[PDB]
DNA sequence: TTGCAAAAGGGC
DNA sequence: GCCCTTTTGCAA
């Protein structure tokens, strides 16, 4: 508990003050050194401070010449730690410069730069205790405060911990260069939320397959095999068009008892039975498109439910399903004028369209508008998936029940954009319709994000600019800061950055968020695996270093 | 009463005079010290000027070896405050960097900048009481020679601050602001979300409401921020404000959910708020407005482009002519039922001599019948129905409002000229459409106050929320608005959380400016090439997130930028109440 | 022609005024256009006008378009930022100017006061 | 996935190849492409790149995308330009090697002689 | 026979 | 990408 060295200086380095400091032959002998990036306390007038180590250099002090010394002393060849300390001892200084950050200030919170310049004589510098950095930290571990690969500047009893009111409400970024820890990350906040805090629900737009089962050496296991290890149970839905492969593979790595910790559903439905569904879909598909959906097309979705009462009109618009391809279950009934045919078969079908009005003639006539819809029809199902994930998420009766549910994208095809787009649309209108009586109360897992976040009139784009008012988190992972849109990067509440090799990237980080000005020599630099700088608003508005931890680890430390 | 330090330099550096100064060890010691961006007052041959601290450093003073004689005594463990006064006196020294900014002339008047350069030797710089603050604050440039205005009252906006420094704040020195300088003039209001903004927009909507009861109000809420306290905080909305002030019948709420909006208001206000806010449908019915639903219909495809069917153009303009042929009044109202409009119940149509009743299915059958078994384009219309299948959304039985109508008497009613109506748009209840209402309105806004020029102004303020959006379209009402208002009395006041996005045009013709924290660095280089004021605060708001903290800047007549701590709402209306 | 506003109307390179403004002094139609705001004022009409009164300006773009366009006005663009005086005027005649001169306009009722004697 | 003339294929709507470059790593799916020229290949691609061989190239502009889009890269970037020697490259391999290394790459008959046996 | 809707290929 | 053309089909 005594001060480093001697602060000799100061400044306004534009809109930073900054000090300097010097080490003393004594001090550099006895073992004391300060590390690059490094928190320091600065105490002037009765404050204390947060500093950054910044930068460091050699300059001679005093009336000396070091070159011509210590060339000398290696001409002579004599020992220079052993015969002539007097002339080792003028020639070991050393200067540090340090910036002020701010100040922490009433409950934690922080007052940021300062207006008022420290005088040399009455600035000190003492080095921070582990006490001092977990109140700054604070004020299920995530990752612990480390100073790159350095001995002795790694604080395993210093970590950030993980809260809802960090994630839950708030936008967060995920960069990082390709195999640096991105998805390690986010598994671990995923599994520490569900296992902490269980109100919390998740929508996973899994687009690699990596989040339910993952058995190769090139990523963290499973979100299944992190739930079966920590024992939480029923909690996971899983929404694909693979039923089969993948009930066969959870048998297979999951063991005998899988159906307890993961539940599998089909993104399958029978059209037959919600044809107003299939109407809607096709009409949302073309105003997702350009724009002016057809005239018909518009007076179907806004009729259907009055035809419904009219078996003629409703023939009609069971015969487009059926000219448009979908096959039906065997053994289905037409009642068209007085009759009842049989369209699942031969004969009957072409009677009844031999036989074959307010709007269904049209429908019937332009039947080939809905064969995108074989994309999901499968006979005998009547789900409709995109109802069920509604309850599931923003149910009434959960209250607080914890729901995961990831859907394999890959396994639609072609129409997983359309699927991902409808199915953002209807959540976030629904949670619209529900402000005032309840929260959502759920994350939006995103990876990939810069196919999302590109149209300024998108969904996802929307929901970023406004979830936070109705509680719908987001955490979206690209890769490249350069690939967002400045109006989303500002607005993001938290970073977590891996290493970046562009120098692009960093520019635009700093752009973005001033205090990231201070770690871009070091992105650069340094290519390590699993090392995040972590800003998070508005307790700790600075940038922390960070150790993520393995997955693996994370699950052997939790069992105990 | 006192020098706070010696000058021992001066220059002129850009287009400001600026001259050095240094603090000796003895008032360092006292405690003496300056914080950047303080305003100190310059006194050169008989002359007052107005500082600011624009810097520090610190640099060695006479023959001296700081570092060496520092790291010395540090080595010795010699504590530098009561063992070695005169090696603290040889280092102690501090450097400051000062820039005059013009000087108070006359009784009030401001003559900016400076032409004399400030001799070293008889310069003195002191420290500035609370009365000059005050009367340093209270002066704007003035032609010359003349008698100040003497205008009307004036109100308190805020005080002055350093940032989040101890011994910074002055709740004693106020900046009052008269209402008047926000009529018919467009206001930016810049900065991050969260950050006061919604404070100090109702603070100068309840200035001018009380001020100036003869201007109404135009308010685009897209946040539902602006008519009762929300449910995220205790600051009271503008009906609450209005109450407390006693202001009767001056609210006009339009929404789609007046029942749960009435909930609201009754449980914050009362059982008499019937007495300050009229809630009005946000629906139209289309069975009492045929010319309206035409046209709707009709524009759209001209806002698609292309020409537009024949009937369609003929129907919109003959309606009228219509309306005096029951014969073809029927082929009107069965194309909208075939469109699906669901009609009020026990409507009754008469064709050729009979009457149906069009709300009952049989006898919408029976009146489909005998209009089936060229009356100008009424057929056709009848044929092509469905083209009015999408308004099936802005529909509801029984309304008989077309608020699209009822806004603009408001707004410009000769019957109501007097005590203008603070209309308030709920717009989040009108889904997807709410953009298309939002720029008809205003669009039949502007033109009918363009066509009452000369026999009276509009006389209303505009407030826009996300301005980068409606003000990115060179070719938009928006535009056209902030272009041109101020000759039909039109004002404006938008805030858009991005200055980069407003054209420079906009930018530059803006009138006042109230800047909180700015988080890229786009957007402050913006803002300085728009004005040249802000170009001292840059840094502050580059790197001091504070909330509450807002740089105010009012033209023409301001001579610099002043930092404020706004006052709040509540303290706002307790003050207006005495 | 008196043009009030000048942005307005010469900001299009194919409209009349725009015309005028560049071929009219052929016929013996003179102009006289106030904006306020030289960055929007083509260059090229900003390069052929010949006389200015320049009053203070407060854009560091108009004060760059002023300097391009004449270069005279590189020893007064500083006071033209930095001075908000009312009245203050700065006056350059083309072509047989040697500078820039500051001048105090004359008020319009001493003009006529003078010119009845 | 070998691919010479990558300028070409690495440009595209929906952009194939780009997904393949930023998701092959999962899969097991490597690229090795030359291009000729660092400044015709996208950054959005070249940030990507693990591993790099550069041998002489002589413009500047070549030397400084490659310094930006690699750090490590600014120390060879004068030998670059100066020493037009064929054959001669500088190997860079993260994240085991992160550090240019120069090489005198073998001729393939040599290669292949030294390999017979 | 004409007018209008709706889908798909051409030019720039 | 954006903007016109040609064609078919169902009114009338
Ligand atoms: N903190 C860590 N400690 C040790 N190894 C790690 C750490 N984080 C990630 N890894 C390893 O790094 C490799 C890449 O893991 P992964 O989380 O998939 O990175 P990634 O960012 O998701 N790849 P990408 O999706 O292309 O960006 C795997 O072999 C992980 O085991």
């Amino acid at each position: 508990e005594s001060p480093i060295g001697v602060v000799v200086s100061s400044r306004r380095n534009g809109p930073w003050a900054e000090l300097t400091l010097v080490l003393t032959p004594q001090e550099l002998d006895q073992g004391k050194r300060l590390l690059l990036g490094e928190l320091v306390r600065v105490s002037s007038g009765g404050k204390d401070y947060v500093g950054m180590v910044l930068d460091g250099y050699y300059e001679p002090v005093g009336r000396s010449d070091p070159t011509y010394t210590l060339a000398l002393a290696h001409i002579n060849q004599v020992d220079l730690e052993k015969e002539d300390p007097w002339a080792r001892k003028e020639v070991n200084f050393y200067h540090h410069r340090i910036v002020l950050l701010g100040r922490v200030v009433q409950g934690g919170l922080f007052a940021p730069s300062t207006r008022l310049l420290p005088p040399v004589v009455e600035a000190r510098v003492y080095r921070m205790t582990e006490e001092e950095l977990q109140r700054l930290l604070a004020a299920y571990a995530f990752g612990h405060l480390a100073y790159g690969l350095e001995e002795g500047g790694e604080y395993p009893e210093v970590v950030k911990e993980v809260d809802p009111a960090l994630f839950v409400g708030r936008r967060t970024a995920n960069f990082g260069k390709t195999g640096f820890g991105k998805s390690n990350e986010n598994k671990v906040i995923l599994t520490l939320l569900a296992h902490a805090f269980p109100r919390v629900g998740m929508l996973i737009l899994d687009q690699n397959a990596e989040y339910l089962l993952q058995t190769e050496a090139t990523t963290s296991p499973g979100l299944a095999q992190a739930f079966k290890a920590l024992g939480i149970r029923g909690r996971i839905r899983f929404y694909t068009a693979r039923e089969e492969a993948w009930a066969r593979r959870l048998k297979e790595h999951l063991g005998t008892e899988w159906r307890e910790y993961v539940e599998v559903l089909p993104l399958k439905v029978d059209f037959y039975h919600f044809p107003e569904l299939a109407v809607a879909l096709a009409y949302q598909r073309r105003r997702l498109q350009g724009a002016e959906p057809p005239q018909y097309l518009e007076n179907a979705f806004y009729n259907l439910e009055d035809w419904k009462h009219i078996p003629d009109r409703m023939a009609y618009v069971y015969g487009a399903l059926r000219k448009a391809g979908l096959t039906p279950r065997k053994g289905l009934k037409i009642k068209y004028k007085n009759e009842n045919y049989d369209i699942s078969e031969e004969k009957s079908w072409g009677n009844l369209q031999e036989a074959m009005k307010g709007g269904a003639r049209e429908l019937y006539s332009r039947a080939k508008v809905f064969s995108f819809l074989r994309a999901f029809h499968a006979p005998g199902k009547e789900a409709n998936f995109l109802e069920t994930i509604k309850e599931d998420l923003l149910g009434e009766k959960t209250e607080g029940e914890g729901k995961v549910v990831i859907l394999d994208l890959p396994s639609l095809g072609e129409a997983a954009d359309f699927f991902t787009l409808r199915l953002m649309d209807l959540l976030f209108d629904r949670a619209v319709e529900l402000y005032g009586k309840r929260q959502a109360n759920f994350l939006v897992v995103l990876e990939e994000a810069h196919n999302f976040l590109e149209d300024k009139a998108g969904i996802f784009y929307r929901v970023a600019k406004e979830g936070r008012k109705y509680g719908i988190g987001m955490l979206y992972s690209t890769q490249s800061p350069a690939s967002i849109p400045m109006e989303i990067l500002s607005q993001t509440e938290n970073f977590l950055v891996k290493h970046l090799s562009s120098e692009e990237d960093v520019k635009v980080l700093k752009r973005a968020k001033a205090p990231f000005a201070f770690v871009a020599d070091f992105l650069l630099s340094e290519p390590i695996i699993g090392y995040s700088y972590v800003y998070f608003e508005p307790y700790q508005p600075f940038v922390v270093p960070l150790r993520v931890k393995l997955l693996e680890h994370v699950l052997k430390s939790l069992d105990s």
